[PDB]
């Protein structure tokens, strides 16, 4: 029943993009990470420093292929997330398809709390969206004026987020290709909330000891099933891998 | 820089086991952990509801292949380990390569408090070894008479294993072929102490949530470079991976 896998097929800088394509419609909710051996999705509290030359490749590329990069507002501090960039041959492409120069950030935040003072909404050259409550979006909204477009992602509890609601009030802006690099308590939602369409995951050959949490935190106990659409990897033993739900 | 893997080869039952071959001399100790995509080294408290008829195939392989499980007493617990169970042709192929028919279970406990009444001790064909302290050997070795061999695993500090020790304490007699499958704790340690040369890992299909802990649990925070041996697949999605220090 087992059968060996083994680099096949290098892949062209026009096969890598086709791999990790978007459906031609629909919403489609992406989630990029990396992780150790050992489920560590941290070294030191970040995933920088597992991020090798290949990692940084797909995720340019993720965020390429990307309508909006949604991320928590958690990992938007802790990760120092600016703008993101897009370089001429990224922003050719992306025209190329119809696409934006550069995708949006969209952060989330059930609090609302994010101050007019951060880089994601300094060095960006575009405004970023951020996702949150009914309940708080208007202040919030005010709070941000002129730094980011405040959206409700409410679903039937005004003080929450609906990550359905979320994810369709992108796709309502035109944002339907949607990536997200977490943090893991922003994917846990979008786990339980069983939104996340596709986990395209770097498994880095390190093995980072017991401190570091995973991808996912949170109370989420779900047993959702994917399904191996590909496995690349390069030559520092790297697995680029990409899921898809069910 | 990025190469498409994909399957190649169906292993017949000969090459499975060459695959995970362990060294032809020295000392050799293999993790073998099943984690979800999400990092995960648990569903509802253990590891079995993502072991599929995959994983439980090459898991049962590794334990043909070894030498000695070695296992944490945490695990032994919860997992419900009792005696290792050998098929005729597992013991077959065990004695061919000059093994004894089954392998022996070592169980780790800095503390010694294992009960006379456990299943590692009741369902089990050969004694299994407790591999402990220094300063706790000898009361565990009276208090366990007739169940276990008690081996005192202490380097420099009889208070404490030393799992360079634990592995020569094996090696010493003739267990040199060791496997341990966790738990997460006994993994940590492995890594901190830098004396896993192995991590043979299957990577579910699944996501489960923030609840789980990972493969590997403790205070430790290393970055150890593992290089990825190979990677198996089956028709269900699992990558069953080996990675090799350094
Ligand atoms: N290995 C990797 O791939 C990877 C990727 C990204 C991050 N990380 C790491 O993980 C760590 C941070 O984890 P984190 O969980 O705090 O990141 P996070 O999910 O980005 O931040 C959590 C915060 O974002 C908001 N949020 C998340 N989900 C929400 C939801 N469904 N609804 C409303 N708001 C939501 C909340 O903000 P409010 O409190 O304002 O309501 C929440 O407190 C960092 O160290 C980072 O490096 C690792
Ligand atoms: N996904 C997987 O592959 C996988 C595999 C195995 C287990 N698990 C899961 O992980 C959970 C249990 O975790 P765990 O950390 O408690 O398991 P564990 O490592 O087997 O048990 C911990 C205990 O074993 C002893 N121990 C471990 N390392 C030691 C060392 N270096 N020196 C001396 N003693 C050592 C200690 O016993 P004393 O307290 O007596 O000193 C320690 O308290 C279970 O739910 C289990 O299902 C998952
Ligand atoms: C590619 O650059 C970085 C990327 C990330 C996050 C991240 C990195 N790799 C993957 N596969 N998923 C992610 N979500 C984190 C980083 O450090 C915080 C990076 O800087 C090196
Ligand atoms: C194969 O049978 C089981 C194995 C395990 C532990 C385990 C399972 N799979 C892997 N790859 N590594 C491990 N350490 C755990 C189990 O449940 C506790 C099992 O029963 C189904």
């Amino acid at each position: 029943p087992l059968r060996l896998l083994s680099s096949v097929h290098y892949l062209t800088d026009g096969e890598l993009p086709q791999l990790y394509d978007y459906p031609d419609d629909g919403t489609w909710l992406r989630a990029n990470f990396i992780s150790s051996l050992d489920g560590g999705a941290t070294v030191d509290g970040t995933s920088g420093a597992m991020a090798g030359p290949g990692d940084r490749f797909v995720f340019n590329l993720l965020r390429e292929l990307a309508d909006v990069i949604v991320v928590g507002v958690g990992t938007v501090r802790i990760e120092g997330y600016s703008g993101v960039r897009m370089g001429v041959v990224q922003r050719q492409h992306r025209q190329a398809r119809g696409q934006s120069e550069v995708p949006q950030l969209a952060i989330v935040t059930r609090s609302g709390r994010l101050d007019r003072d951060m880089a994601v909404f300094t060095r960006t050259e575009m405004a970023p969206l951020v996702l949150t409550t009914t309940a708080v979006a208007d202040d919030t909204r005010q709070r941000l004026a002129g730094l980011a477009e405040v959206i409700a992602c409410s679903g039937d509890d005004p003080g929450t987020v609906d990550e359905a609601v979320l994810v369709s009030q992108l796709a309502a802006r035109g944002l339907r290709r949607i990536l997200t690099e977490g943090g893991p308590t922003l994917l846990g939602t979008f786990v339980e909330r069983d939104v996340l369409d596709e986990l395209c995951l770097t498994i880095a050959p390190y093995v980072v000891g017991g401190l570091a949490r995973r991808i996912v935190t949170g109370p989420g106990q779900v047993l959702t099933r994917m399904r191996c659409a590909h496995v690349l990897t390069d030559d520092s033993g790297y697995l680029y891998t990409r899921y898809v739900k069910t």
